[PDB]
């Protein structure tokens, strides 16, 4: 009966189902497992599945020698090298789909957080500064920008940005996207027009970021991008952290390059800087994209099926590297 | 040459309109007017230009023998006795259609903060707890609610209500109205569901309020509504704050009969209140619905077409009190 390690306490719906087919082991700690730690419970098992903290390198492959599936919690897969994998015959895979209508919720969530003042207009009134003010309204307070009818640039036009592309076309938006190719069915279902990345800033009020992090993704968004952006923009980054250059950014913010930014990821996670902090034009969430009941439940259901159809010799159906089907058939 | 006051710092294109055409006094003070002050200075006018904050009652109009017009810097005009300036053949407009897009824009930022946890994820972040906690992502982290798909019932369905709505069908929602009239066009066009208030309230995830303060609005959402509520839905209030009973609103924070709340009105502004700040499920904004540049400007615009319509003889094209074109011709 093959061995499963898995990384952290996902929910119990995939746990249980994994359990059925698999001898499972849980890291049961809220903290991420250490490295050494991961590095001695993978020399046994046949399986893993990891969240995007574990780095799943030629160290772990090395240090697995039984390791035939890596199920990745998590739609992105920048955590794991999959070219080595692949050679090894190592299968990965990911939780597409199941999430993207999380995901596009909470980038439109910052959107209008960052666009509005609703974190900056709930301290306002929370700390009690509206009522020590002792002014109930005027005109001019808490100015913010308008989005229906406005351009949205959506950077990446897969699942992700194409469902953020949904929910403008709601907000009667004009929409502009960039992706490495076009999409025309996607076009002429949403509305979408295609830009290269440069124009899109150039023309765009809302800039959201959907893109895979790869090494052609890695700051693509760096001080030249920024001052291509409109004073009156906001940008907001639900992809990865590393495809913004966070000091350029800082320098964005402060200096008025851009209006505001909406945050979800960062370089480096937990993240703190004291100067970007210190800003009344940033809206900041800790890499909660996926985080709803229902996404959550459904990557874990995802998961425990890709494992289980790999052991049953079945091609498991988010299947990231197809070229390891070459490599080697699937089953334990 | 007639003499008007405005009771605020409005934006200047409205005001640079009106002096063409009348004697111009501007309140222009970061506090609201006084009381007193007001009572003395309605005296000498003809006309007035009035904000949410200014009651204008049997008092006013008792102090104000020249008045022929009441322009509110609003949609709302639960602040003025539309009644008794009636029956004094004074004309009240306000501001409908030029604040819509704002407002519900406003209302779906509210909508989505709280339920996907921005304003209590935002401080996590800032104050560097996150980061002092040492872990970067969590399977059980921050989980909110989804949007995307489920049901909305939108109190009041009118010019706000229904702009309400057609952000929803970018979210893919089934959209449940009430109302006191059935509105088909509407329905045709959003695919919206007419809905008594009970049922509405039982079936919705999320509810929106979009009525005006009336004796009937008055306290609508009361303890009796909240149980109705599902325990999982999320209530945003636009309207008015008197529309909501606070002190149950905050018992079914408290007790889990909803599960969070976006208020941007309140029964008293400024407000302050210990135990609903101490909420980590409610979002709050300090009246900000209509607060974009356009929203206000247009607003100023609108109030000025309004008088100057009104000293030309002609019917001012946002009266709200129609029944007093019996009772005086337009004109001073
Ligand atoms: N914040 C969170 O919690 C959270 C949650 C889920 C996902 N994410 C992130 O979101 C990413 C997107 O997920 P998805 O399901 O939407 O993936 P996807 O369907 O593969 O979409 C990615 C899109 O990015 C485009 N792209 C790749 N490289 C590009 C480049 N160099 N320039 C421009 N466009 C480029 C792709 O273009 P082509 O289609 O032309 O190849 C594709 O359209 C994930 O990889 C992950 O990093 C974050
Ligand atoms: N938060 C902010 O900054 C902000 C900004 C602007 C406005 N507001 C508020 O929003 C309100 C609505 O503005 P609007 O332009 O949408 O007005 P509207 O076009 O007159 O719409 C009001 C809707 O409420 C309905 N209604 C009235 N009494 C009701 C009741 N007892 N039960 C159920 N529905 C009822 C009306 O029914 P019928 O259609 O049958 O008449 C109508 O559909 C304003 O009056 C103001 O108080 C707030």
């Amino acid at each position: 009966k093959p061995k499963v390690l898995i990384t952290r306490a996902i929910p119990e719906n995939g746990i249980e189902l994994l359990r059925e087919h698999f001898e499972v082991e849980v890291w049961e700690h809220e903290h991420e497992i250490p490295r050494e730690v991961l590095l001695e419970k993978v020399k046994d098992v046949d399986a893993l599945v990891t969240m995007l903290s574990e780095k799943i390198d030629r160290e772990v492959f090395d240090a697995a020698p039984r390791l035939r599936i890596v199920a990745n919690y998590a739609v992105g897969y920048d955590n794991i090298d999959i070219e080595e994998a692949t050679k090894r015959g190592i299968y990965v895979t990911n939780t597409p789909d199941v999430l993207t209508d999380a995901t596009a919720d909470l980038a439109w969530a910052l959107l209008l957080a960052a666009a509005r003042h609703v974190v900056k207009g709930d301290k306002f009134v929370r700390s009690g500064e509206w009522k020590r003010r002792g002014i109930a309204w005027h005109p001019k307070m808490f100015l913010g920008y308008d989005v229906y009818g406005k351009t949205i640039g959506i950077v990446g036009f897969g699942r992700i940005g194409q469902a953020i592309a949904k929910r403008a076309k709601g907000f009667g938006m004009r929409i502009l996207y960039t992706a490495r190719s076009r999409k025309p069915e996607a076009e002429k279902e949403l509305g979408a027009e295609f830009k290269p990345l440069e124009e899109l800033l150039r023309e765009s009020d809302f800039v959201v970021l959907a893109v895979p992090l790869t090494k052609e993704t890695y700051h693509m968004i760096n001080e030249e991008r920024l001052r291509l952006m409109k004073p009156t923009a906001v940008l907001v980054n639900v992809a990865r952290g590393k495809v913004v250059d966070t000091k350029a950014l800082i320098r964005a913010l402060k200096e008025g390059w851009i209006a505001a930014a909406g945050l979800d990821v960062f370089e480096e996670e937990p993240y703190y800087d004291e100067e970007l902090f210190a800003l009344d034009n940033v809206v900041l969430t800790p890499h909660i994209g996926s985080a709803t009941f229902g996404a959550r439940e459904g990557m874990a259901e995802l998961v425990a099926k890709n494992l289980i159809a790999f052991k049953n010799g079945e091609v498991p159906p988010t299947l990231v590297n197809r070229e390891v089907l070459k490599v080697r058939r699937p089953g334990f």
